[PDB]
């Protein structure tokens, strides 16, 4: 493989995040004071990395941070019920661990952390953050695998009830590349309806990582993919291998969503930089 | 292996097909002018094989042809926004590619074009073909790979919201077998509602063949499967395999869609041609 | 692996049953009369083994008994319309079979019974059973497959509709164990409705036993699961691996789901008996 891969694990990452009222009655996450999106900014680490997260509230109720698949105490739990929460004003830090696979001493093998992940709040509104996830307090988290291969550019499209990143229908997100771009994206649903992610002219394999491991490797290839809230899958494709540049198109496919504007486009463009019909 | 298997691709094969009207209301593909049906007829080519389907659409609306998993150019998007829909009256040549994997110029593995896929329109009754899939513009295509087990026969059960190929409830469909023939199931789910398609006395592998290579393969072995709009799956069965001969029925194992009439019989005969009750 | 594995089976073994009206409304199946449970009580078995099910209807109506993923002749169907169910009062004899995986005749690669699977009623309120499993007659059936690595402890949570185990909402079910303890939880959805099993601090692999072969194993690793009526899925997990004792809560993730009290307690608990905060 002579494409970029991640490299071994192992460093002590510190992090600061906020959580911030948006103008439009919205809340989010950020990295700093005013610069708040949703959804939240990606966290990347490598397998054995550790995170501390010096978290910040700076909204007027109890906001917190509960992620998934990595390891984290009881104490990182970003629930009310294990005073794990924050105080309006107060700031707390939380510590995500992840681990590489391994053999345990009975001989049984340990899955490592590496995965498509995600955060939320997990108190604002209800104690199961309905609120905070509904105003888009959610945001990405990739653990990568040593020898993980490395995309040009990483998307993060979250359906949110019948929205496309708490955006409006019929407005996307839409999102470019140039044929040939190792283009990675995360998919996370939050909310109460299941949906099926499905992408036009592309097509990727449902397992871990999107990708084969090669010719032994028995997962299916698919290019539409049934989720549920909470659930946190990602993949990776060359944008228009095989099927050449244009407005691909991605949309939930249940019909009335899609037909209620959870459509978005791919936009892949020639060398040249057009796309076939403009 | 001493059964038939799927030979190597690489084919350029051409197709005729339409979109009719039918006299009840529906409409529906076809090879052959007032042979249309519901589902259409199934494609299925090798890993490798070109198919170039010349699409005429005889009806008074404008209808397309939209496909899942295969290679196709932005032309054979079968979408209005790529003025890839067929106007009333008017003719089309799509072209549908697929590829064999193997190893890409990085090192990495490109997956192939095999498996369970299926196609629809995409124009009729909104921008999505909400009323094309609907009335029973959708049908099933499989792309086999290299070697792949081929059935004794082929059967396509599709999920359109609360009807198996756009029959009556309560009205199967009904098909037979007897006790050993290798059975090919082609399972497509559209419209609205999710789904879970159980078969008594009968199970299979949850991956792209529904088959196990063999000792190692970790696919989950299943009898009930979740289902969404637009995913598309099959399976083969040994027909009675530790099981015997028997009415052994199929439905949705959402219990008010088995009692909706979401139902059907997988008539297993005894080798005189007799079903056990019967 | 120095951890307690499954044995080989072919044993035949021998059980009687029961269906009961419980004083509540409820019905549920049971090992001894007056003894029955809502999840019905666990049956195990080893690939290989043949279970004959001595099954007694003590209800006023008409009760049966289904299994999924076993091998049973059309006479054990448990279904109305293959003579299967049993009369109020009566008793009739089941047999489920399990088979391990093998080369066919034809060179094949034939799946064996290993899985979680589970049992429930079939004709009581519609010729579905909707009847007998809202009233609470389901149970859970694990096949082993030998070398399979045994737990310390196996508990069943049943999402029935828009409770757990058919227990009223807000209360669990909750159970317990101390750091390092291999737990076995086994999951069965019944109803009409789908959910999403999310638990903190832990994760599984998504395959037959929720467990990794090895650093070959491609399965993806999930905290969170999608699930359906009839869905049987199950996995183990060391308690409080890599994240310490506390009172991990697992619930549907469904938003308002976890709102309406679908929610439980993992308690692990300390090698002192006590749970970080309490
Ligand atoms: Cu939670
Ligand atoms: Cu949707
Ligand atoms: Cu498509
Ligand atoms: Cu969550
Ligand atoms: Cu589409
Ligand atoms: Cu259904
Ligand atoms: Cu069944
Ligand atoms: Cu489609
Ligand atoms: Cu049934
Ligand atoms: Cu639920
Ligand atoms: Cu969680
Ligand atoms: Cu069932
Ligand atoms: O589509
Ligand atoms: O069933
Ligand atoms: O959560």
């Amino acid at each position: 493989i002579t494409a970029r891969t991640a490299p071994a694990g192992g460093e002590v990452r510190h992090l600061k995040m906020y959580a911030e009222k948006l103008a439009d009655g919205q809340m989010g996450y950020g990295f700093e004071k005013g610069k708040a999106s949703v959804p939240g900014p990606l966290i990347e680490v490598n397998e054995g990395d550790t995170l501390h997260i010096e978290f910040t509230n700076t909204m007027d109720v109890r906001a917190s941070l509960h992620v998934h698949g990595l390891d984290y105490e009881i104490s990182s739990d970003g629930t009310a019920m294990n005073k794990s929460d924050v105080e309006p004003g107060g700031t707390r830090t939380y510590t995500w661990r992840t681990h590489k696979p391994g053999r345990r001493d009975d001989g049984t093998w340990r899955p490592g952390s590496a995965g498509y992940w995600h955060y939320h709040d997990h108190v604002v509104g209800t104690e199961h953050g309905t609120g905070g996830i509904r105003n888009g307090l959610y945001g990405p988290v990739i653990v990568r695998r040593k020898g993980d291969v490395l995309p040009d550019a990483t998307h993060t499209i979250v359906l949110n009830d019948m929205t496309f990143n708490n955006r409006k229908p019929h407005t996307g997100p839409d999102f470019e590349a140039t044929v040939g771009d190792r283009v990675e994206i995360v998919m996370i649903t939050h909310g109460e309806y299941y949906h099926t992610f499905h992408m036009h002219g592309h097509r990727w394999a449902d397992n871990r990582t999107g990708i084969l491991t090669g010719p032994d490797d028995p997962s299916r290839v698919i290019d539409n993919k049934i989720t549920g809230p909470a659930d946190s899958f990602g993949f990776q494709i060359i944008a228009g291998e095989g099927v050449g540049a244009g407005a691909w198109m991605y949309h939930c496919h249940v019909q009335s969503h899609s037909d209620m504007g959870l459509v978005g486009l791919f936009l892949v463009k020639k060398p040249d930089g057009t796309i076939p019909g403009y």
